[PDB]
């Protein structure tokens, strides 16, 4: 049933939903021609002033009976109003501009490590009100890459949530431009939080740093009693002032000028995925554009965002079931987690996939776990297997809009269809080297190139890298191979990076195989791997906890996995060479913490390579190396052993048989051996015994391994 209808029905029943319906008078004021970014924000936030804007889990400070005070979360959320959000943002800008010994002025850089929360959001806004350039850093970046980014940007202020404070300190000690360290998501009364700050200031004192440390609490309490800074900020370049850098990947900073940041705030990104009330959960760091799109789309539509309680997603279902969102934004790995929930719940009940009992599990997901108020849903940032899409769609009972886009280009398509605006022109470029051409069947393929109104001005302090991503006609080269399936309708194949050429000249799209194989019930996470010297694929598989218990982590989980991936291969119409033949089994999941997952939740190929690459190569190497060691052992001992043993071992080794299935009565034909492999075998035998053995003596169904051993001995 239609969206207008489902909304109308919700807003009759649900006063919370009714109060969150967008107000057009506010949107017209905030979006009018000429208004600078900071003024656009001020208009949304004052215009919706009384409404609930943001929500965090309520808590109480408990004592252990250790004695220590700690924050104990409650099954309840608490809201900060749009007006309260605006005040505290202004209190931050005011205190930062007016500081007595280390003030900050428009144009200066601020860097931040944090998750996503009320404080982080209010610091983002403070930055725009001050005209700062903000550089939000990846929560799982190593300290080395944090220092490298702090080097390029030279920030004057460094902000960090309590839990990243230690890595912030390390980075600030290596970064002479940093004058202040601000500490946020800080809770007065919590002993962990107080001792983190005291450790930060001892560490800085001990190294003799003059870097000042303050919590955001205190910054705001000071700012509150100060006059507001004047809008818009006195930057150098109006709408082209550099407002944000988003780091992408080696890390490059994509420049977001004020006019492109403004698109998050009620501009072109609301097309990315009637007057719908926006109530959303946010699980995505502000380090990544997906965090922003939800967060600012909802701020700018007068809705409410509910922040997930813990960085590590361990409170996911509880928060969704309390917050009961109207809009869902997913990424594949989140849909996979949902699918993994359904599937382990399916084992535990002992029900099959098509059944009423399984449909109740879905119903539970839809009504309880996800809150039962879902009106729309979208996904993006990585490719979704069609099976998973249909699963999510059946659970939610809405269409899952697919949005393709990038940090660089902004939103590019929505359910295959170019989003115009901002896209003005496009084309496909052939990629001969990866075997992709506009003449291909059944569809034209190649690299998508675009001209778009939201294209980045460039990468920060990287003019050469900036020139690499445009072709001679000024089209942006997405790096992404696509398939045109109808006029101006595209489907994603893969990044150019992710396409591998196997040694027999077949081309694989690696990220597409991971999406496909991620709906194996045995698979928790998968990374597929290739080498151009090899004719088959490997994979790094984290099996599910259930698979581990049932099969272990040795040959039996590999063999089970194999069957499972074969079955997807056949069902999806993939080739035999697209199925991995062996595995590295990992019992410890890829995480953001580990460096294997990005802040968006994507599996990072080069981080898999750096960790597992050696073990994977050694696994490619060992197959032929064992066989070669055996052939050499047999060559070396043959002038002193029963000719029949030689014949058997040679046959076993060459074809891939266990000694068990090599009987002296077996036919070379039985053990997998065509007449091409019989010539290799004849040559081997000729080399060690000095006697001629025709390929007739091996392939003839008259003969068997005694027959062969017989022939040789008669000479
Ligand atoms: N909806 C989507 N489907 C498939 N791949 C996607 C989608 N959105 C983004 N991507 C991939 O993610 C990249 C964006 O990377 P980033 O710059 O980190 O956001 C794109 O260039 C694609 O390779």
């Amino acid at each position: 049933q239609s969206l207008a209808e489902r909304v109308a029905r919700l807003v009759a029943i649900d006063p919370q939903a009714a109060a969150a319906v967008p107000d057009k008078a506010v949107a017209e004021r905030a979006t009018q021609q000429g208004l600078r970014l900071a003024q656009r924000i001020e208009a949304f936030l004052s215009g919706y002033g009384d409404r609930p804007a943001l929500a965090q889990r309520a808590f109480e400070i408990t004592k252990d009976p250790t004695g220590r005070a700690v924050a104990t979360l409650l099954p309840k959320f608490e809201t900060v109003s749009y007006r309260e959000l605006l005040e505290r943002s202004h209190a931050i800008a005011s205190e930062l501009a007016n500081h007595a010994e280390a003030p900050v002025k428009a144009g200066e850089f601020i860097a931040t490590i944090g998750f996503t929360s009320t404080d982080y959001t209010s610091l983002d806004i403070a930055g725009v009100l001050l005209g700062l350039t903000s550089v939000p850093l990846q929560t799982g970046a190593t300290t080395d890459t944090l220092k490298a980014i702090a080097e390029e940007t030279a920030p004057a202020v460094f902000g960090a949530s309590v839990e990243h404070l230690d890595n912030a300190v390390t980075t600030a000690l290596a970064t002479p431009s940093v004058r202040r360290l601000l500490v946020f998501d800080y809770r007065q009364g919590v002993d962990e939080d107080r001792e983190a700050v005291e450790a930060a200031r001892s560490r800085l004192a001990e190294a003799g740093s003059a870097v000042l440390v303050d919590t955001l609490d205190e910054v705001i309490a000071r700012g509150r009693a100060l006059p507001r800074v004047a809008l818009p900020p006195a930057t150098d370049a109006g709408d082209d002032s550099l407002s944000l850098l988003i780091y992408t990947s080696t890390p490059k900073g994509a420049m977001y000028p004020e006019r492109n940041v403004a698109q998050f705030w009620g501009g072109i990104w609301h097309n990315a995925f009637p007057d719908v009330p926006d109530i959303m959960v946010n699980f995505m760091p502000l380090s990544h554009v997906a965090g922003r799109i939800g967060l600012m789309g909802t701020l700018s539509s007068g809705g409410t965002t509910y922040f997930i309680a813990k960085s590590d997603l361990s409170t996911f279902f509880e928060d969704y079931s309390l917050a009961r969102p109207t809009k869902l934004f997913f990424v594949p790995r989140i849909c996979e987690m949902i699918y993994q929930h359904y599937q382990s719940e399916l084992d535990r009940i002992g029900a099959a996939d098509g059944s009423p009992q399984a449909e109740a599990i879905k119903t539970e997901l839809r009504e309880k776990l996800l809150g039962g108020r879902v009106l729309t849903a979208g996904s993006g940032s990585a490719p979704m297997s069609p099976e998973l899409t249909a699963f999510i769609e059946s659970v939610l009972q809405v269409h899952l809009v697919d949005g393709y886009g990038s940090t660089e280009a902004g939103p590019v398509w929505r359910d295959r269809k170019l989003v115009k605006p901002p896209v003005t022109e496009h084309k496909l470029i052939d990629v001969p080297e990866l075997g992709y051409f506009s003449t291909d069947s059944p569809y034209p393929r190649g690299e998508l190139a675009i001209k778009t109104q939201t294209i980045l001005p460039g990468y920060y302090k990287r003019p050469e890298t900036t020139a690499e991503v445009f072709d001679e006609d000024g089209f942006y080269l997405t790096g992404d191979v696509v398939a045109e399936v109808a006029p101006e309708e595209f489907v994603y194949v893969d990044r150019r990076k992710n396409v591998l050429k196997l040694s027999q000249g077949e081309f694989v799209a690696l990220s597409k195989l991971e999406a496909a194989y991620g709906t194996s019930p045995l698979v928790r996470q998968i990374s597929v791997y290739g080498s151009s010297q090899r004719s088959y694929l490997l994979a790094v598989v984290v099996p599910t906890p259930e698979a581990l218990a049932k099969y272990g982590d040795g040959e039996a989980v590999k063999s089970a996995l194999g069957d499972s991936l074969q079955k997807i291969a056949r069902e999806e119409g993939l080739q035999s060479y697209e199925v991995p033949r062996d595995f590295i089994i990992e019992t410890d999941p890829f995480t953001i913490e580990n460096g294997i997952l990005s802040d968006a939740g994507k599996t990072l190929r080069p981080k898999v390579k750096a960790r597992y690459g050696e073990r994977l190569e050694a696994l490619y190497a060992q197959l032929a190396e064992t066989q070669a060691g055996e052939l050499r052992s047999i060559r070396v001992g043959a002038g002193e052993r029963p000719v029949i043993e030689t014949v058997q071992r040679a046959a076993a080794a060459l074809l891939g048989a266990s000694a068990a299935e090599v009987d002296p009565e077996a036919h070379f034909s039985d053990l997998g051996g065509d007449s091409l492999s019989a010539l290799t075998y004849s040559n081997f035998l000729h080399e060690i015994f000095q006697v001629e053995v025709p390929v007739s003596v091996i392939v003839s169904a008259a003969n068997n391994l005694r027959s062969v051993a017989a022939h040789i001995e008669k000479e």
